[PDB]
């Protein structure tokens, strides 16, 4: 192995640090996938395509991979400095743009795994994953839950998403958590601080974006490159229904 | 609370981020605790003292908050800039020294609470601990279980790391990993993973230093952050002889 990853041994042998160099990862989302980029990338995964089209604000800070330089530039320049920084070598794909129904599809060719990490005020967080379903690529949704890092893998033959939503009403992530929460509650193992942020977040008089921590962006980003070394050396997983939680607690 | 810790709401209120603000750290180590230290400098602990002798190494890049510009650079040098180029106005003080029996006791003076991130080579791993317990310091240590993050805290009124040491022998990282293990497993909970890292590294022919994963840091730096927010906040924690261990497969 090469000697950045020296300690990587035991843990990896040189032909698995070798295949995860050049899988290629589409990353949807430089926000949470930002904290995701730099430990998969410092594991081993060189080859990463970010495509997000928002700019770096201040109150990314708390919980991004971003400095106070980078505040105004577009979050996919700033992240791939930061990358290209700790890797040269790095194949670091990005674009600066907002997937949408028209373009979507043409990102996610080529890749073998997916990260979804879309704002559900957009338009294809869903689209996204019917696309990487017909194409045979798994995808990892990671939530930021403050205190813990949640993961749930959409498989390509398995169920999706929508199997949680209303077809009344548009879906976004207070659905995937109150369906983790109410699982969890309902198999005898209740997570009462995920429902005591549930209920004080939908209570609040304001509408305004959930709260999230740099303990859970740094969990998540800890379980989100275990699951790619899973998937790249074909290691069993649990796909959705199913999810990946993890706390202090656990 | 600054717009930089906007999105830390409900987690935290207004009177909790001041109170870690300049909530006095030592930090001990700036290696695996270099993750650790911009995970809890963005959560909003914005005083923190980094203590550590070493040079960056090109091993460093796989689990360690450095650069490929930061190699050959004091550690404390490197993560001074990283963190202060995060948040301007945060209170970090470096010191480019080894710790020894003569001048550990004047470094812990003046903080609230240690993270002996220290390696077992050097010799004041415990004498460390034990003067933290003489002034009520809390210490979190910290360790990369390759896919697990482990963080153990010693209170001052309560069991050392000594206990598990044997009178005669000498103590390192192993000693505190292999204790996990026997824990767990003592439980009916045993960490397979965990066991056969330890059997490949005791029968490794040669002696080298522990493999370690950036999963682990990344998780570790995570655990951390909810560790120090709830002793400076009176929250209940887990003393020593118990522990915190999380892994995706927990
Ligand atoms: C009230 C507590 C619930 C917290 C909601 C989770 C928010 C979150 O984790 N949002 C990610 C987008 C990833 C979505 C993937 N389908 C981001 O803002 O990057
Ligand atoms: C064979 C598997 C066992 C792995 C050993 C753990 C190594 C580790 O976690 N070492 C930290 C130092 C923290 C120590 C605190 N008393 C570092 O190298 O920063």
């Amino acid at each position: 192995m090469k000697h950045r990853y020296s300690r990587n041994r035991l843990y990896l042998n040189p032909k698995e640090q070798e295949l995860i160099k050049d899988y290629p990862i589409l990353l949807g989302g430089a926000g949470i996938g930002s904290i995701i980029a730099e430990c998969a990338l410092r594991f081993g995964f060189e080859n990463i395509t970010i495509v997000d089209g928002d700019h770096v604000e201040n109150s990314n800070l708390n919980r991004q991979n971003y400095t106070e330089g980078d505040v105004s530039v577009n979050k996919v320049e700033a992240i791939k400095a930061r990358l290209k920084s700790i890797n040269s070598k790095a194949n670091i794909k990005i674009h600066n743009c907002f997937l949408t129904s028209d373009n979507v599809e043409e990102y996610i060719k080529g890749h073998k795994v997916a990260i979804n990490a879309l704002d559900f005020s957009s338009e294809v967080p869903l689209l996204f994953d019917e696309i990487c379903q017909k194409m045979d690529i798994p995808v990892l949704h990671p939530y930021n839950l403050g205190w813990g890092g949640l993961v749930t893998i959409i498989s390509p033959k398995g169920l999706s998403l929508n199997s949680i939503a209303k077809k009344g009403e548009k879906f976004n992530e207070l659905n995937v958590v109150e369906y983790v929460s109410s699982y969890m509650r309902f198999w005898g193992k209740p997570q009462e601080w995920l429902e005591d942020i549930i209920y004080k977040f939908k209570n609040e008089r304001e509408k305004l974006s959930p709260p999230q921590l740099s303990v859970g962006s740094w969990v998540v980003a800890g379980m989100c490159t275990h699951i790619l070394f899973n998937i790249a050396t074909q290691r069993e997983i649990k796909s959705f229904p199913e999810f990946y939680l993890s706390s202090l607690e656990g």
